[PDB]
């Protein structure tokens, strides 16, 4: 059989900032950059600068089962190769760093300057990965300077970042005698997993956090409260629940059909009299276009 997607077809990850400011009665809240007095153009409130982030970065760590096997590089970076020294050769905007101290066949890339409205896109060096982990960092938080310590970030993911928030906590008005709300630089963790070299599906896990809080006479707190597949379809809606999980889990079957895996960050309703913002970190597949008769022929139905 000929012409099917295979493990040598490039696979893309995309990351889209899509937060629209939320108006409160008349400040505008924007999880990416704080609190504004007006929008279009944005004008921050005074002392927004003390609290809000101005930089966002994406760190991607990919672990393979074996050395990536592609033997050529293209002009714009859909294709990479590894030399005799284990260094990955990639043209274009992004370059991967070999990190053998973390383990065998692990490569790291940093995507910076993630600004309002932007989509970042990157091809993985291989579709047959073992693990992909993505760290999302915002600055003006005390952990920002140490963001390159994989071990310290993973420690906080495992031990320090809340996996659930109660309805009561979301309705709390943080006392102004708390001077720093304790938000981590890390606001989102993604993990993609494949159980074997030739696995036909992709498993995903997300741990969602918070955007920088802003204290303008009273605390505004910003929770990435929802996420995962299809979560973007539930915009403008905070379901009433006793507890709100900060974890997403799922699996994409027939992964060879997938062209890209897409993260989208968006605003949702605010609550607690405007003090609590909620956001959605949806994670979805974009499939190649295929007919039913090519899906069946390729074993992807």
């Amino acid at each position: 059989i000929r012409g099917c997607p295979t493990l040598e077809t490039p696979l893309k990850l995309t990351f889209t900032e899509d937060i629209q400011p939320r108006k409160e009665n008349y400040f505008y809240y924007d999880g990416w950059r704080g609190v504004g007095q007006t929008v279009n153009p944005w004008s921050p409130v005074l002392d927004n600068h003390k609290y809000a982030a101005t930089e966002h970065e994406i760190h991607i760590y990919v672990e393979f089962f074996q050395t990536p096997s592609n033997r050529f590089a293209d002009k714009n970076g859909a294709y990479s190769y590894i030399d005799a020294n284990g260094v990955m050769y990639t043209n274009g905007e992004y370059s991967w760093e070999h990190v053998p101290a973390l383990g065998k066949n692990i490569y790291k890339v940093v995507i910076s300057d993630w600004n309002k409205g932007q989509t970042k896109s990157i091809y993985l060096p291989g579709r047959d990965f073992k693990t992909v982990e993505v760290f999302h960092f915002q600055n003006n938080r005390p952990q920002w300077d140490d963001r390159n310590s994989y071990e310290n970030v993973k420690s906080r993911i495992n031990n320090n970042i809340s996996k659930s928030y109660s309805k009561a906590k979301l309705n709390e008005q943080l006392s102004t005698y708390v001077h720093d709300d304790g938000t981590d630089s890390l606001f989102l963790y993604q993990k993609l997993s494949r159980a074997s070299l030739k696995e036909s599906q992709i498993n995903y896990y997300q741990l969602r956090g918070k955007f920088n809080g802003v204290n303008l006479g009273y605390w505004a707190q910003e929770y990435i409260l929802f996420g995962g597949e299809g979560a973007e379809q539930l915009k403008n809606k905070i379901p009433d629940m006793s507890n709100y999980s900060m974890e997403d889990n799922g699996s994409f079957k027939n992964a060879l059909k997938i062209e890209s895996l897409d993260l989208r960050l968006m605003d949702n309703n605010r609550m607690a009299y405007g003090s609590t913002g909620t956001y959605i970190a949806s994670f979805n597949r974009t499939d190649f276009s295929m007919t039913p008769e090519n899906l069946k022929a390729c074993g992807l139905d």
